[PDB]
């Protein structure tokens, strides 16, 4: 039986919901949830979801602990709701998917993925778990990742890292690669293929390719100079402009990471979540440049520039399509006299 | 195996706590306990209180739900906290008393009477409840409540009415008429003789005797003379004056029922709790008298008039001790020329 | 000097502020003001403005409790604040000015009326404390109130009834009928000639003169007859027609008040607020017609017949403009071959 | 067309109000304002004022972007409210003043800074605005800024710095210096010669001169010796003692700097707020020696050293007068025997 | 005498409360505490506690700002109450005991420690205050500390460190070791000895002894060859190994701090609060090794060796008491082949 006691009694005794049985004593003050030790209130829970704190606090309890793919990849993929787990959305601090299966009375539409209610949704389910790529198999709509490759499926191949308790990680003693299946109407889908994002954080940013480590360790011109990117603009798209009121290009995580080791700045985020493509509000400390709304993406810079030379420049102004998290993503280029004058993410 | 879903599920299958197995999905939002019933929510509590809202919840679904001494008397006997039941507060909408022996791990200072923390406290123990006569026999301070009569105590003979879910009556179908005994440092008192407020309402007065009944029917005049009340100031001090400004007299309750039947007037009870003597902010609507602090008293009036008679009419201020309610209640008694100024009850 | 816990104390001892020096215990938990009286604690105030629970908790002790001109008087005459006391809307249970003068540390603009911010507002003086009436005398915008006559200003008389604790009466034992004096930019003003609203309730509706009497006991075409009334459209303006789903003029209380001591239906008062004229939501629930958006105002029968016997008749339509309670109030009038159609106050 | 969805949707699109077109699905839930993006509550604004959360959130979507006086530097000169523009405040995360002209209907006190309500307040203009130095030159109290010299009116030099999206500046690529203007009842005021805080902060702190680098590299008694600062208490005043319970000195934020980078310490700033002279709770992580009230104020080194020099020695105790950002700061000075004691403002 | 706007004013002329007289405007909104400094609303104080703002804020303005033991410290020797002061947890930023003696109205069960009801409780008193050592030598049940002797005790010596308005150091400008007393029902106990725990931090660890020094800067096998910890396990132990899935070991903080310097990683404390053994949800951000419950306790490595070379290595698996902090610590020991398998506190 689920009782609030009982979730509390397991996330003071084992950090999360782990089916033991116990009772601790529980109050519910203004959003959070507190427990008694030893006389004295201990918080164990502050309700940052628009969900009611006692469901918000069994959903967080019972979130799934095991390395996960992070939500924008679900987001990309269609995902609408987990197969009898929570996947917790640690840039939101709530629930990933509004509805579950089988998890919360207040907010199961169903016990089992294969009911009817579930049969319109894009149900992820984790070949990890026992019995869950069968489910996939026989489900309508669906995402199915497992470590290995399944009987009668061809694989595509995920991102190197995945996201463990919040945080994202390319695993050593765990696998964070996984393999991605998808069916639409009952058909199994073949997904494009596609770049991925490296989900890098800014403060500690660490290049992940010898050429990374040039542009972090090395000078603009000798950059410019040793890969051949003359005619492609990476001192806008890519180191950004700081000499105007408003601020120019910049639209690569690394050249931010370069800019913030020369001298810090700081970012608003003004929509908190996973995106493949995120705007920042960005103030320069050490000149006083701001841009309202800057797109930054995180490619691997490699890829940025295969992405750049793998473009016409005699266009004057077009769109360009790349897939990149298994989502069609829309770049806006400009090229003038033969070269390119900008290349940033559409919004 | 105590849960807020299974309270819950107890208070929606039978109106309290009656210890039954089960659960229903529950929401906290914004001090208020909620239920889904075939997908909707439907509101169980609204916490009046002080306590956490699953706390008063759970106080509130474990209320005794058998007749019970109106927490006046309780508190005038002393009593600190009620063994192995809850004693709801109607008045205030919370529970009577701060602790509790045996209910809810989240107020519990213990899980028996007989624990040491419990020496020091008056105990209330119900008789009517296997065991706790001699659970009061073996108590140090507490407070006893039986139908019958015991073996070797002497019954105090307690008030005809009882509280019954809320509701104040004299019991047909039900016994509402205790014998009270009380023990402090483990010696057997003698409860002294008192009158007994009559818990009657003002809206909905009924009389109790034939002098009430005379004195809600007769005019004034006919009134006193029926019963020789001349020179004790039953027309103001019983009758109310509404001829100056501030309101004059008028501190029983029957005379407030008078004055009601003719024309009704505005009581603002600004301490909102059960007392012998109550605190009213009484303004007139018919004539515009008002008065800030308004002692009422509701005594039968024939007792009153004992009261009123038993009294030495020589002296010129004194302060008049009477027992009511197993307790001491001040009077303030002014004699002019032999008669009665004013007699109201002391703050 | 002042505190929280002194305010408490005066509203505990006396049931609002006095200036009596005493402190009590006190607690504020969710926009409610809590004491602690015998180790239990007892509600006092519970906040139902958008001002903070303490500041609001300590501007409703400090309310005036002498009688004082009804809210909706105040606003017609333009007052914006108070000089040195509050007065408190209880139709919005909130203060009826949102600033104050030598009042509350947390509100106050000034200390005294004297000061320079006051000089443009219309300050409210009340002429039976000591000094208002020459502060009155030198203020540049105000509005000022007397029992009786003050030297070399002419009064306009107010109306009969005034409120006291928040209850509308006509005084008997204290004086409810005020003399108003108003100044704008430092010259005393004439006041208009006014009807008055009787400022009565639908659910104990008393007549106040013979004419209401009888339309209160009479049928409708002995009323239309004895008064003359038959070319005034009295059976859809006062009386009210039911026969179709969108309910019919029905503008007058007492006409509201006829229909319920026969039929009682439910107003929707959706803009809970004290005026001249009041929108409801009528819907009667013998007929179910109903109407969005009824406008009513509470006259004397006797001056809406006035009213309505003084107009021109002959036009078809025209925007009657009639002073009530010091303010301009628009009527729509319809008149169709030499009778009228309807008669209703604008919105 | 202001609506609470538009003003989400600005902030959505531009994370800021720009008067774009649009609207999005808003919730309202605990001062916290959420939208909805692809199914998911994403948080766009949390509560932190005493205002209304949506009244919060329009007038944080309204703040002024571009570079704006620190809110010290407005408070100083008296500045009660901007004229068209919010400025927000960011150190009490709330608007730096309380009512707005042309900006939020629920906190306008007028539209356009020339109506009557406004003229005794003290309004500020922005030069860089159209239209906003004839509203300055026609208004009666105000403060005016502009980048260049305005026609007939002599400047006042401000700062260098200025704030930008809430982190303070010397602006390079963006202008943060202005003139400043000031006219009380109609007459262009003289502003006073003053000096200016650098408003640095400890974690981050940057010498600005000579001076301040040798300050941080150098030795105490090699700096006293260089500078010639023998008799001046540099050592208690500036440098800070810790060797006994009560800290001693330490009242200029760049040896709190010099202390940082040895051994890092706890500030309390228990009244977060903008002024010239700030108030810490400075406990000393290494010795365990603290002082309550450490008043601490960021004024370059060269300017504290020439404040000091133009001291009168010989006098004991006597309090020094300093306009430090337009306004006067209280500095008390003890001297003895012909050299200083000690010498910090006061509180 | 005792008023909010009185503590207040102590706040924000000092800090924290000192009985100074004065007052100051406050407003309270949503478990905040504001105050109004020139018109604008600071915030002085956010309720994190169970208790009612005003309260909490009371208690934590008079919390003791001198050097404290740590909660911890006072929890293992059994400590209810303290004596006429507040001593407030900075890790759970709430007051460390739940009821006061003189100190708030709505907190205090008594005035003096003398009185009958904190006699069965453990009562801390503060030797450094005049008159305690007197009341702890008529306490019955009582904690005593004191910088020096008292005389006809022998005092047990405690901690080096101490707690100094939250942060936790070893005094040198004041003292922060104590001697401890504890009297139980009357009668002065013998405290044992004892190890205690270093208080120290993660990210800001520091060696305290030369041993620690070598483990931080030696490599592993280097410093298991020093110190002959070759039959220790100390790999496992101290070290924590990263090569699977379930991290393991790792019940040292200097072996986190060693960990951390060359990578940092995620601790997710779920139970926020001070205790001897820490409970942590530990995930390795460098491979992805992760624990869900990892008991950690901050030992100096000394201590530690003494300790792991004190055991009896013959035992395949028993449970070794460690007396900790003035409480007894269960550690499992297993041991296989004459070496030791793992030694861990118990959870």
């Amino acid at each position: 039986a689920m009782s609030l006691e009982n979730v509390a009694f397991n996330v003071v005794n084992k950090g999360h919901f782990d089916g033991q049985q116990g009772e601790v004593p529980v109050s519910i003050i203004n959003n959070t949830v507190y427990t008694k030790v030893d006389g004295v209130d201990v918080e164990l829970f502050e309700n940052k979801t628009t969900l009611p704190v006692n469901v918000a606090f069994e959903l967080w309890a019972k979130r799934n602990i095991k390395p996960v793919p992070e939500v924008k990849i679900l987001n990309n993929l269609g995902v609408d709701i987990a197969a009898n787990t929570v996947i917790w959305d640690y840039k939101r601090d709530a629930p990933a998917h509004i509805s579950t299966i089988g998890v919360c009375s207040m907010t199961d539409i169903a016990k089992k993925p294969t009911e009817t209610i579930c049969a319109p949704l894009t149900v992820f389910f984790d070949g990890r778990v026992d019995g869950q790529v069968d489910l996939f198999r026989n489900a309508r709509n669906g995402v199915l990742i497992t470590e290995g490759s399944v009987k009668g499926l061809q694989p595509s191949v995920g991102p190197k890292q995945a996201s463990l308790n919040g945080v994202t990680l390319i695993g050593e003693a765990v696998k964070t690669q996984f393999n991605y299946y998808k069916k639409v109407d009952g058909v199994v889908q073949q997904l494009p293929e596609t770049y991925f994002t490296q989900s890098r954080n800014l403060q500690e940013f660490k290049p992940r390719s010898q050429m990374e480590i040039d542009f972090l360790e090395l000078a603009m011109d000798e950059f410019i100079e040793r890969y051949k990117l003359e005619g492609y603009a990476f001192e806008h798209i890519v180191y950004g402009d700081f000499s105007h009121s408003q601020l120019g290009g910049l639209h690569l995580l690394i050249g931010l990471a370069k800019r913030f080791k020369e001298s810090p700045f700081e970012l608003e985020d003004f929509i908190p979540m996973d995106s493949t493509v995120k705007n920042y509000f960005i103030t320069d400390a050490q000149t006083g440049s701001s841009k309202c709304v800057c797109s930054v993406i995180d490619l691997l810079l490699d890829d940025f520039v295969e992405i750049i030379k793998s473009q016409d420049l005699s266009v004057v102004s077009k769109v360009v399509k790349v897939t990149i998290d298994y989502t069609e993503i829309s770049f806006m280029l400009w090229c003038k006299d033969g070269h390119v004058e900008t290349f940033y993410p559409k919004l």
